């Protein structure tokens, strides 16, 4: 999951 919204960054 962290990575999934992390890609915003």
């Amino acid at each position: 999951l962290a990575a999934a919204l992390a890609q915003a960054l």
